[PDB]
């Protein structure tokens, strides 16, 4: 898709306007998708903490029955 | 809170240098935030990585002694 | 480095169009620079969880032993 910039000076400072408020919508939209990353992440380290802690407690079992 | 654009050319070709300039704040603001917040998660895996070494050598010692 | 803003309406709509491009890119770059990241820590998180689970087969064969 490809349309002319306007040449009136008005007709412009609408269009960059419209940019403006089209460049705020990207910077949020990218800054929540990175955030939903960042806490799948967060949920998987946590997860792993969880099973490794979990097979310490099988461990310190298996000292106790030496 | 609310403000009626400028009509008069020059002072809405101001008023955008300013949003301009609001919006290169906003983006390094919030790649710093990001930033921020990945290096903690870093952080909170190579603790992990650390206990769990640790305690492959704990398994390992318990090896030697059967 | 630094240059006057120009004066003419024209011109200065033509300079903010030009700083909008450039905002655009920069956009777009710490988007990718930020992904990049991410996937780099979810390679070492992944990795610490196939060595995490190669410790767990390790140690439910010292319980076959017992
Ligand atoms: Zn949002
Ligand atoms: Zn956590
Ligand atoms: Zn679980
Ligand atoms: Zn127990
Ligand atoms: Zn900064
Ligand atoms: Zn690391
Ligand atoms: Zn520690
Ligand atoms: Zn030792
Ligand atoms: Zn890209
Ligand atoms: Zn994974
Ligand atoms: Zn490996
Ligand atoms: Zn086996």
């Amino acid at each position: 898709g490809h349309m002319e910039p306007a040449a009136s000076s008005q007709a412009a400072v609408e269009e960059l306007r419209t940019q403006v408020r089209e460049l705020r919508s990207i910077i949020e939209t990218m800054k929540d998708q990175q955030k939903r990353e960042i806490k799948q992440l967060l949920s998987e380290l946590d997860e792993e903490k969880k099973i490794r802690l979990r097979l310490q407690m099988e461990v310190n079992d298996i000292k106790k029955a030496l």
